[PDB]
């Protein structure tokens, strides 16, 4: 189940969840995120165990740069926390205006 | 800090977003979304840690309940997580699409 994942590996989902991306271009988009540095050995074992539950699918392009992507299943993830958070924040009229300027806007910016 | 927070307590966070609850109430609403058991001795001692950071309230009711509420600060966070990952999920207008029923449907059913 992916209920039971860590923020650290939610968001690196949340990620790639965007587009796939080479695991220097995840940290980096991790650290915008944070606001702090990403070391390279908090990223890449959690990519593995990722890997592993068979959420992410590693694609080698080369010796020392990897293409990870949300497989079937991590997708599936993304959407469940996604939906369980929206149902609990969309609670009122203006809760749902809110979320409703948000991915206008979002959308607009694309 | 929160977007330092543990995966569960940014799930107790989302579940006071829809609503202030006593303790014993959170606790049912995680149980709900783990599918699995929460022991006291986790809810509680994470409960302590979001009112120290300022993220909950206690309201210390009558006869031995207590309710809980996010801050402002709390709120602040939840936003935070949602417009982030909203920014990450919607990448196209079919994302969008997706995201914009599960609102419409989430409001419907209020
Ligand atoms: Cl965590
Ligand atoms: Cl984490
Ligand atoms: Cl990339
Ligand atoms: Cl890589
Ligand atoms: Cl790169
Ligand atoms: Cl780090
Ligand atoms: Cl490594
Ligand atoms: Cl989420
Ligand atoms: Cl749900
Ligand atoms: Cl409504
Ligand atoms: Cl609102
Ligand atoms: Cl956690
Ligand atoms: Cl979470
Ligand atoms: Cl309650
Ligand atoms: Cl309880
Ligand atoms: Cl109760
Ligand atoms: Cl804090
Ligand atoms: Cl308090
Ligand atoms: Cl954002
Ligand atoms: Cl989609």
């Amino acid at each position: 189940d992916a209920r039971d994942l860590t923020a650290f590996q939610k968001n690196i989902l949340t990620v790639l969840g965007e587009e796939a991306r080479y695991g220097l271009a995840i940290k980096r988009e991790l650290e915008e995120y944070y606001g702090e540095e990403v070391n390279h050995g908090r990223l890449y074992p959690n990519l593995d165990d990722l890997v592993n539950k068979g959420l992410v699918e590693k694609s080698e392009l080369d010796k020392r740069t990897n293409e990870y992507a949300l497989t079937n299943e991590g997708f599936d993830a993304v959407v469940d926390d996604l939906e369980w958070t929206l149902s609990k924040f969309v609670a009122d009229a203006d809760r749902r205006e809110r979320v409703e300027t948000i991915v206008a806007d979002d959308a607009a910016a694309l």
